[PDB]
């Protein structure tokens, strides 16, 4: 019956997951997948998640669907996250908002969205990016392509190239952008780059469609969201999918949002409404107790500070490492170039290594990064820094 | 940007839910939305569920992803559930599982694996059906059609022309077929017709595709799995999309299977790693809260005894509705035929109301149906059937 159906390979990020967990070496290191442990390599139950938890198990409450978009509270904390606390937009009622099934969720009903009412768009993705965006816009039938980000030569983006590419699209084409914390290379465009970027796509009159994932892993969490603002500013067709996987540390809960701004009250009813629409032939409603974490803990001014402090927290263990981990390697190997260590930003480093020097990391050293040369900054702290430098100067040496 | 966009009229199910919120007539009753409320009208927390919620929050605990295929006893206690604990099938290896978000989540990574792998085959729906069925796999680019079901002059099941129907098809296409509890109508296969429609699937090399929402509400767990576990014993290609929202009254929480039934271990690993696939690039994985809940429940032989006996009162007090709502009616209007109200099955009965007594029930009477004459028995208790009955009456009376 089933003997058309291809094996599958795996993803290269999950595939992972399992492979870590089996190896016996002692001395292995988790620098895979995107997840933030603390300094003792532990996934941390952030303090405001377990006060909004007490609260949802006192009392344990009926639990009839939540709406089609999810609770007003979680739509309301994606919103005033990425647009700013009583931003005009918002007050002006231009933004269509749905609570999602994480970012992955986001981006799936933006491209059925985007499939449905838009069928001659076609997407492009930085090259490279997350993996998952090409598996899920393809998964909707839109075509994919890539355009020129990442340059291997200098370790900066391609600039001009990436223009001179969006300079070719057509009309509602869509990029799919990270307004920060890129990933899998952590290479981020300037605030100058993005106004000449936001400035190439209105004059094309292209669909920006930003994915942010590691919202307060950068900068802090409005300098993070500058890329959103000003394109806000600029009344262009914003998509913005929004994950707190990671932020949150609320990973297997499945909570993120999906938002579109619009240019009049009427096409955000629109919007809206297709949005519902579009949920409920995928998964009908998102699921109530993560939606309940993220309306107490977003709106409730106290939970919402210490939420703030905890991710501040966490991104300045990730720069503490960065910083650690250059000098290490520095000293290891005279005169060799790491800047990219702590020029890159948020979860990732891109470290060049080639796909047979990440092969070897895993099987002679039990250290895991993703075959691209990604490497999650999180999965290292002071008893594993010196193990993964010696390491990565073994492997360097050819 | 937007103008292009449709309206989004709102659900025929899910657009009554605020609109009966809203409702001013103090002597309103909801028989809309497929949801169990207890004799007080309250939808219930299950005491088992009260149990396995404590275990959650006890302690808080960090919230990695679960697998793209949810957690092993989640899928472990949907297996056992629709196929028998310890089934040859499920002894063999021969059963790819996975949980999804409800079974509306079920039913879309089904309809994703059948497009991308069986690109040709139709998918037939009973007439009438559950509208989001069509949504879901229209939703796919999945072409659509209806088989036979119900019928309106005898409100039994066309049964000749539905087989006659079935004799049209090709090898491959996909019946989406309701195992027990039909929604809308609660008009239900008997076992010798099974036994005649899976002959015809087989011969004909037909998908049947079962969705099975309200396990237990029918005859008993296992006398609602006759169908899933005589197309297993024939060795037909099955899949099977299950939903613990109504039977766990875990609406909220979003948790369900999806099963498909293979000849042999390899192709079960096929199927198996391409649903992980699937679900990968729709929403990555699915959610923890609900994940434990159904593992903790299923996998522990003192709170799954506990739940038996919790869907089973639920059940025994819809039948009692039936019983005395039918009593009513047939004493309010003499010698007129009411014998559906006894002789359906589960959460629905179709009361062949026309779509304009629908509309009048609601907007004289604040008493919510769904358009098709769906009527949710569970909304009924010793409060409101007076009330009701005497509505009906007076819109029988044309
Ligand atoms: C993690 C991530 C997502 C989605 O993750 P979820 O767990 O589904 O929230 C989306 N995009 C990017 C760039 C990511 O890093
Ligand atoms: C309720 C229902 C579903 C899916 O419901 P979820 O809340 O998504 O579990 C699927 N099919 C049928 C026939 C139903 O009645």
């Amino acid at each position: 019956m089933f003997e058309r159906i291809d094996y599958y390979a795996g993803d290269p990020i999950l595939g992972l997951v399992e492979k870590f967990a089996a190896d016996n070496n002692p001395d292995k290191v988790n620098l895979g997948i995107g997840i933030y442990y603390d300094e003792s390599g532990v996934m941390p139950v952030l303090d405001c998640v377990k006060i909004a938890e007490q609260r949802i198990a006192d009392p344990i409450s009926p639990r009839p669907y939540l709406p089609m978009a999810g609770l007003p509270g979680h739509r309301k904390g994606c919103q005033e996250l990425l647009f700013g606390k009583d931003a005009p937009v918002l007050k002006d009622g231009l933004v269509a908002t749905i609570a999602t099934i994480g970012g992955s969720g986001a981006l799936k009903v933006g491209a059925e969205f985007i499939h449905e009412w838009f069928p001659q768009s076609k997407c492009y993705v930085s090259d490279p990016t997350w993996g998952n965006h090409i598996a899920i816009f393809e998964g909707c039938d839109i075509e994919v392509g890539k355009y020129p980000y990442y340059d291997t030569a200098t370790g900066g983006i391609k600039f001009d190239e990436m223009i001179a590419f969006f300079e070719t699209l057509n009309k509602d084409d869509v990029l799919l952008l990270h307004p920060c914390c890129h990933n899998p290379t952590g290479v981020d465009l300037t605030r100058e780059q993005w106004d000449t970027v936001l400035n190439v796509i209105q004059e094309r009159e292209l669909i920006p469609f930003m994915d942010i994932a590691y919202q307060g892993f950068g900068e802090d969490m409005d300098s993070d969201a500058y890329a959103i603002r000003k394109a806000v500013d600029m009344g262009l067709p914003l998509f913005v999918s929004n994950s707190f996987s990671k932020n949150l540390s609320l990973y297997g809960e499945r909570v993120g949002g999906l938002s579109v701004v619009c240019p009049t009250v009427d096409e955000t009813e629109r919007v809206f409404g297709q949005l519902n629409s579009t949920v409920r032939r995928i998964y009908s409603s998102p699921p109530s107790h993560g939606g309940r974490v993220v309306d107490i803990v977003m709106n409730d001014a106290a939970l919402h500070e210490q939420w703030v402090g905890e991710v501040y927290a966490m991104r300045d263990r990730i720069k503490s490492m960065r910083t650690k981990l250059k000098s290490v390697l520095e000293a290891k190997i005279s005169g060799r170039n790491f800047d990219y260590l702590t020029a890159q930003n948020g979860m990732f480093s891109f470290t060049g290594l080639t796909p047979e020097q990440v092969e070897r990391l895993q099987s002679e050293f039990g250290i895991y990064m993703i075959s691209n040369s990604r490497m999650c900054v999180a999965g290292l702290n002071s008893s594993n820094i010196d193990y993964v430098a010696n390491a990565m100067v073994d492997v360097l040496k050819d």
